[PDB]
């Protein structure tokens, strides 16, 4: 242990997930993705099966598992002032939120196979019991080689439950008017919520709402071109009422939904790999 199985290069980026630099474990010459995380900032703490760690190691250790779309926990360190976690890395990455600032909107075909990898990556996270709470651009990183697209930063997450959530630490911009108003909200129409904005966010090129009165108001308009089938998915997630949006079954069964493509045909045609 103690720092000589993994050369460290550069620091991909920092932030709210702490500082998450590019990695080589030198056993087998692997990429992998440091990430350091200072316990003064962790808020939640969770505990393993018989040690007391960030929920956010709690969570990825459920969702760590042979299904790609989920960034994986290979390993974890303690170190007295900070934890650091060991995660796959694709080779080469960008992640959506870049990608969309570099090639703005993106075709509906383009947005469909993104989107569809999305949904197939939460529904994982909901089967481990894993509530995501912050899906949005920034935490999706795309493989460009196989077109795969990869869930990251789950250290805004829960347990999945079936009662209300009344905490909330995810991108506000993205959180639901049931939340706005009243600090309430359960966890997958929250999700289906966010994966309204995130649908938007691809084929528009922009987050649909700034302000909470927009999101409160929760009116809908486009400033690009989108099919009308396209509207109404993103319509239906971004119900005011919770109940009224889609399960994931019904979102996946959507007209737009139909023949998606799949990753690697996505990234031969789109991202020319
Ligand atoms: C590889 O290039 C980048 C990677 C990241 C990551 C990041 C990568 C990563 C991996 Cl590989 C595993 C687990 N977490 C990761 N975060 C996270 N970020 C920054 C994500 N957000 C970019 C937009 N900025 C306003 C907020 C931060 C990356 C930025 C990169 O290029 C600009």
């Amino acid at each position: 242990p103690l720092e000589s199985q993994y050369q460290v290069g550069p620091l991909l980026g920092s932030g709210g997930f702490g500082s998450v630099y590019s990695g080589i474990r030198v056993s087998d010459n692997l990429p992998v993705a440091i990430k350091h995380v200072e316990k003064d900032r962790i808020s939640d703490w969770g505990e393993l099966p018989n040690t007391r760690v960030p929920m956010e190691v709690v969570l990825l250790k459920k969702v760590s598992s042979g299904f790609s779309g989920v960034i994986r926990l290979l390993d974890w360190f303690e170190r007295p002032d900070s934890f650091v976690l060991i995660l796959e890395r694709p080779e080469p990455v960008q992640d959506l939120f870049d990608f969309i600032t570099e090639r703005g909107a993106l075709q509906e075909e383009l947005a469909r196979s993104f989107f569809w990898q999305v949904l197939e990556a939460v529904r994982h996270c909901h089967n481990c019991g894993v509530l995501h709470r912050d899906i949005k651009d920034e935490n999706i990183l795309i493989d460009l080689n196989r077109g795969e697209l990869k869930l990251i930063d789950f250290g805004s997450g829960a347990l999945l439950k079936d009662t209300v959530y009344t905490d909330f630490d995810g991108t506000r911009v993205y959180s639901p008017p049931e939340w706005i108003r009243y600090h309430r909200y359960h966890g997958r129409s929250a999700a289906v919520w966010s994966l309204g904005i995130l649908l938007y966010d691809m084929v528009c090129g922009d987050i649909p709402f700034e302000h909470d009165e927009e999101i409160i108001r929760g009116q809908v308009f486009f400033r690009q071109r989108v099919s009308s089938e396209c509207q109404h998915l993103i319509r239906w997630c971004l119900a005011l009422r919770p109940s009224d949006r889609p399960t994931f079954e019904e979102i996946q069964n959507h007209p737009w939904m139909q023949d998606v493509l799949l990753p690697q045909e996505t990234a031969e045609i789109h991202l020319h790999s």
